[PDB]
């Protein structure tokens, strides 16, 4: 009668990474975007594709 | 902020070549090939072939 169990309790820490990353677009490229937020039989469907 | 990409534009030239052969006919040949364009129950069956 000299054994018992024992458990163990460790914890881990969750740290904290993170992505970032640049895109631009043109002042021509925002021009003929607005318009095709507003697509109709205007604004030309093969410039805007 | 110091990321942008970039894209590559290389062209590429098209060159020239060709390819050249002889081939030679013989006169009774080519005289026996006139009378094969008007073949018929003239001319021999077994020669034209």
């Amino acid at each position: 009668p000299v054994d018992q169990p024992v458990h163990n309790y460790m914890v881990k820490r969750i740290h904290k990474r993170s992505l970032s990353a640049a895109f631009a677009i043109a002042s021509e490229a925002l021009s003929l975007l607005s318009n095709t937020y507003v697509a109709a039989t205007e604004i030309d469907s093969s410039l805007r594709i």
